[PDB]
């Protein structure tokens, strides 16, 4: 028993990672529709995870099948660059999601596409550099007292890697809270205006004087428009939104009658407003149910990223080369599992990626 079980587990993990992310890469590459900034970023993440998966397999190969210290230095440097590129790609994705939420219009501009190009060129340039430094000689091959828990990386180089991870993670947390903030605000405004919409509709049905009817119709018009704004836009869906378009229209019809002195007729028009409102009551509950689920996903995915990488990042600066290798393996394996989760969260859950997959399975 000279093969270490953990090395086999990493090879298995790398195989799953490579297979998952190779499929994502193939789907985006062969689908001209998937060329927006968002998908350029997903393709970068998938490529990095693909490279990291292959790297785990290669590390096994040149440890056990072609024993080579030199090529093992290359494989570890390869993995440093691949995981750096994956973590930095997650940062870039998060930046993009922030910008699309905070700039519902100016996000769709030439600057945004330029920004992804420059950001990815920079993250990949830095990622490669980080893996190239040990290959060029910033390693512990000469001085074994300077070895980190991941051979043959030098403790000082690994400290830099962990510092970069902590900074990247801190930025993601900042963006996460801002994203969370915007999603909560819009959901709160939608639920507010929807409730006031219903309140005034009851005022109409129970009105006893004409002043109440006009007042309630005036508030319904404002609430309808505010509820529309809080709904995310179609693109660059708008069916739930267009439900408010015909509500404003009906409210304007009732207001016209009320202003001409036909308040009885304006009140009776609430039956039609209640009919309209009831038709979109499910789309409203479904939208609130989707945002709720999305918020949960946000936190779960970021928490899982932290649970997978933080123990490793911490142990890499606290541990030393004297520790048994199992503690490096036990903290490294979860970090690799995150590269199995990434394609599911950022690629396979996307409807356009699923469509490309359907066209691929069905022979186009
Ligand atoms: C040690 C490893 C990391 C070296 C990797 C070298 C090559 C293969 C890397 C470096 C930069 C990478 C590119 C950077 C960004 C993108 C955009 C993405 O939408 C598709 C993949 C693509 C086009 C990558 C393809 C692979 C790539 C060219
Ligand atoms: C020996 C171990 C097994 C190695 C062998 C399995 C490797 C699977 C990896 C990636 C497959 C997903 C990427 C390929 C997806 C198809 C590429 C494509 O676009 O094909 C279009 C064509 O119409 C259809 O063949
Ligand atoms: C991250 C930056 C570093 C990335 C580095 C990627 C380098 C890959 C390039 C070429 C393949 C080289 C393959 C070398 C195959 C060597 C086969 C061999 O003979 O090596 C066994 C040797 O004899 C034992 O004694
Ligand atoms: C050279 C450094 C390039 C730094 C790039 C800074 C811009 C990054 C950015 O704006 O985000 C990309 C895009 O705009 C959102 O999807
Ligand atoms: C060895 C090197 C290690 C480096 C370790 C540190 C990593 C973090 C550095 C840069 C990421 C910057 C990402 C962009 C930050 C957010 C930009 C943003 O939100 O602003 C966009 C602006 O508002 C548009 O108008
Ligand atoms: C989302 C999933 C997140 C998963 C996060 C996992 C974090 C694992 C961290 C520590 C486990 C350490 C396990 C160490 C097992 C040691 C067994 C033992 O006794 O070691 C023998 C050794 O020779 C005597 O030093
Ligand atoms: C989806 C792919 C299937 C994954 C199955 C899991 C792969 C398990 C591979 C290696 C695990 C090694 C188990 C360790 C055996 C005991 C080792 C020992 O006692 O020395
Ligand atoms: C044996 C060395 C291990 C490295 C293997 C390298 C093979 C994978 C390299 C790149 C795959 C990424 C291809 C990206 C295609 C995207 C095209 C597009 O976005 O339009
Ligand atoms: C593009 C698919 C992924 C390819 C990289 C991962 C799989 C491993 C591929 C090749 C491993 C063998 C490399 C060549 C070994 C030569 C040994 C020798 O010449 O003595
Ligand atoms: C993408 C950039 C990659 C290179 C970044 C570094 C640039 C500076 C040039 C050379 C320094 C790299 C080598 C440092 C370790 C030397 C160890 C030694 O000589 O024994
Ligand atoms: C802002 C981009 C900067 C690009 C240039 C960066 C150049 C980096 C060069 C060297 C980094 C430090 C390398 C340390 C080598 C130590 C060698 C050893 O310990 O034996
Ligand atoms: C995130 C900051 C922590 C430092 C990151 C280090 C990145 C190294 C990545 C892959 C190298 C994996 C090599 C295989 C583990 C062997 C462990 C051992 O030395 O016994
Ligand atoms: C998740 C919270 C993010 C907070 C980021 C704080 C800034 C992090 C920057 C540097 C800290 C890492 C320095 C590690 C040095 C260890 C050296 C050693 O003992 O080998
Ligand atoms: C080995 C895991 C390291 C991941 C954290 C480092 C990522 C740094 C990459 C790009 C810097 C920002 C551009
Ligand atoms: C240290 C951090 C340096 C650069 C990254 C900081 C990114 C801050 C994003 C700001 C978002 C906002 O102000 O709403
Ligand atoms: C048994 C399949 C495991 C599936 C993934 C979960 C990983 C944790 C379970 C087992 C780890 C591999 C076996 C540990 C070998 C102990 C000997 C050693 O430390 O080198
Ligand atoms: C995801 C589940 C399976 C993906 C299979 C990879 C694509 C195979 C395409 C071949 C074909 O259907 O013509």
């Amino acid at each position: 028993p000279a093969v270490n079980p953990w090395d086999v587990l990493l090879c298995v993990s790398g195989t799953v990672i490579a297979g998952e992310n190779a499929l994502v890469v193939a789907l985006i590459a062969s689908t001209p529709a998937l060329r927006t900034p968002m998908f350029v970023l997903v393709g970068s993440l998938a490529t990095a995870d693909l490279l990291a998966g292959l790297g785990l397999i290669l590390h096994f190969v040149f440890q056990y099948l072609v024993p080579s210290e030199t090529v093992s230095l290359l494989t570890v440097g390869f993995l440093v660059a691949s995981f750096a590129a994956s973590v930095s790609s997650l940062l870039a994705i998060t930046v993009d999601r922030y910008l699309s939420l905070y700039n519902p219009l100016t996000y769709y501009s030439r600057r945004t596409l330029l920004g992804v190009h420059l950001l990815l060129a920079a993250t990949w340039t830095v990622s490669l550099g980080l893996g190239l430094l040990p290959v060029l000689g910033w390693n512990c091959l000469a001085e074994r007292a300077a070895c980190s828990v991941v051979r043959p990386l030098a403790r000082s180089h690994v400290a830099l890697l962990s510092a970069a991870f902590f900074m990247v993670f801190g930025i993601m947390l900042h963006l996460y809270v801002r994203i969370c903030q915007v999603v909560w605000r819009h959901a709160a405004d939608l639920e507010d205006n929807w409730e006031t919409l219903n309140d005034n509709l009851k005022v109409i049905e129970k009105a006893d004087n004409a002043a109440q009817v006009k007042d309630a119709l005036t508030k319904m018009r404002a609430a309808a428009l505010d509820a529309q704004k809080a709904t995310p836009p179609k693109l660059e869906m708008k069916d739930f939104r267009h439900g408010f378009d015909i509500l404003v229209g009906q409210i304007d019809d009732a207001l016209k009658l009320a202003n001409e002195g036909k308040v009885k007729e304006a009140q009776a028009a609430a039956e039609q407003l209640k009919t309209t409102r009831n038709a979109y009551i499910q789309k409203y509950l479904a939208h609130l149910a989707a945002t709720r689920k999305g918020v949960r996903t946000l936190a779960v995915v970021l928490g899982t990223f932290g649970a997978c990488w933080l123990p490793f990042a911490i142990y890499c600066v606290v541990g030393s080369h004297e520790d048994p290798a199992v503690y490096t393996y036990a903290t490294l394996l979860p970090a690799t599992l995150n590269s199995m989760i990434n394609p599911i969260i950022y690629a396979f859950r996307n409807q356009e990626i699923q469509r490309a997959l359907w066209l691929l399975l069905d022979g186009c």
